[PDB]
């Protein structure tokens, strides 16, 4: 995928939800079917409305030109890697452990 710059679009605490960014594929074009808007938005992404042009509800990053193979979540990492919603991702703060033992 490649970012956007200069999109003249924006997202009309609306997209916090998954069910809302999902709902916002509804448009989401024929020749990008193959990017799943389900793993899309649940990497934190909305569409736009524009082109193929997604936008991060958190960072306001935005890639287009999603090609076959691209994953969204490391898309996202790569291209905006300050984004507090990927930095809560990678947190293991809220999150069960286990923990193995040979002891
Ligand atoms: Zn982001």
């Amino acid at each position: 995928s490649m970012r956007v710059k200069n999109l003249k679009s924006r997202l009309r605490m609306r997209y916090q939800e998954e069910e809302a960014r999902l709902a916002s594929f509804r448009n989401w074009p024929f020749y990008v079917q193959g990017i799943s808007p389900c793993v899309l938005s649940e990497a934190g992404f909305v569409f736009t409305g524009k082109q193929d042009t997604v936008q991060c509800f958190s960072c306001g990053g935005c890639l287009g030109n999603w090609e076959e193979g691209d994953d969204p979540w490391k898309e996202h990492a790569k291209w905006f890697p300050k984004c507090e919603f990927l930095r809560s991702k990678k947190s293991s703060e809220e999150i069960t452990q286990y923990i193995q033992s040979y002891k």
